[PDB]
């Protein structure tokens, strides 16, 4: 199954910066959501969420086919609250109504990561909407209740090794969890991409606590708290060395950080020897705007 990059007709780097903008300037006007965290943590969690169905044994699921849009993908009890991000993208649809669903939805994951003062991450155009047959079935995304030997096969069928699997959870630095989402109880509002993820893990105390959903979670006296799989990066002395590394390096997790992430943005789809570089958006920052 091959799902070729096909540029949105006649787009150019101008095109996706405009929307890039878009996207950004309703991120800082929409400041209220979820007790002031703002729509950038969901949006991250959402441009995952549409890859991580991909399936590397058949080309299956993925970024490419934009088919969270079809409720079989949209009502996955894995995506419970990804509505939300959903939501904020439409009116960005409606003004650009070119771009591809799939575009949009890792576009708006690349958006909210350099506007939360991450990394820059470059982004490929060229993701094609695909019937609704082709929705994944549910089931593909991870669970949080399981351990380091979980963890990494399931990132096997994204083409994750181990540092990438490292690098891409240090995204749990962001937003918290919902227990009517999840079943996970979390009490941050961060809204700043840093490696504190690893500090985090490293330097608290953590206990072995039971929610109100009675699931189990670490929760330390500082109020901070980590998913089973979270903390199974540190319980697995492959995944502890890496922790260390970018708990002691934020500019290599940074680095590593932008490299894993388009990788899973762009699992899946081939792009043409003749098709566009990678663009790297300015941020409202860097623009003055
Ligand atoms: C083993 C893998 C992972 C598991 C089990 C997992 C699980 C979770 C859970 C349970 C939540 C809470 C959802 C809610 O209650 O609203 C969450 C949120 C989040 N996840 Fe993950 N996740 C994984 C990997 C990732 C990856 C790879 C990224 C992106 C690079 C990501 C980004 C996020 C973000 C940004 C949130 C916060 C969303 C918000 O504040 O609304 N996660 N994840
Ligand atoms: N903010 C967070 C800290 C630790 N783990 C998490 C897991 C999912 C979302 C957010 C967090």
């Amino acid at each position: 199954l091959v799902h070729v990059a096909s540029v949105e007709k006649g787009r150019s780097y101008e095109d996706f910066q405009k929307v890039y903008n878009a996207i950004a300037l309703k991120l800082r006007e929409d400041d209220e959501y979820d007790n002031y965290i703002g729509y950038g943590p969901v949006l991250v969690r959402l441009a995952w969420h549409i890859s991580g169905t991909w399936d590397k044994h058949d080309n299956t699921g993925g970024s490419y086919g934009g088919t969270y849009r079809f409720k079989k993908e949209f009502n996955d009890p894995s995506n419970a609250g990804l509505q939300n991000g959903f939501k904020f993208l439409e009116p960005i649809h409606k003004e650009f109504p070119w771009i591809s669903s799939g575009d949009l939805f890792s576009l708006g994951g690349v958006t909210a990561v350099q506007e939360m003062q991450g990394p820059k991450i470059p982004w490929r155009c060229g993701r094609v909407d695909t019937p609704e047959d082709t929705t994944p079935d549910n089931g593909r995304l991870p669970d949080a209740d399981k351990d380091a030997g979980y963890v990494r096969t399931f990132f096997q069928r994204l083409n994750m090794n181990d540092r990438e699997v490292v690098a891409l959870m240090g995204a749990h630095a962001l937003g918290k969890t919902h227990l009517k989402n999840s079943g996970y109880e979390g009490g941050g509002a961060n809204n700043v991409f840093t490696n504190e993820f690893y500090l985090n893990l490293l330097n608290e105390d953590w206990k072995l606590e039971k929610n109100d959903a009675n699931n189990e979670q670490w929760d330390s006296k500082s109020g901070y708290m980590m998913l089973p799989t979270d903390y199974s990066l540190i319980q697995d002395p492959k995944y502890l060395s890496i922790v260390k590394e970018y708990a002691n390096d934020q500019d290599k997790f940074f680095k590593d950080f932008s490299k894993a992430f388009e990788k899973l943005l762009e699992n899946g789809i081939t792009f043409p020897k003749d098709a566009p570089s990678p663009f790297i958006f300015k941020t409202l920052e860097e623009q003055g705007l």
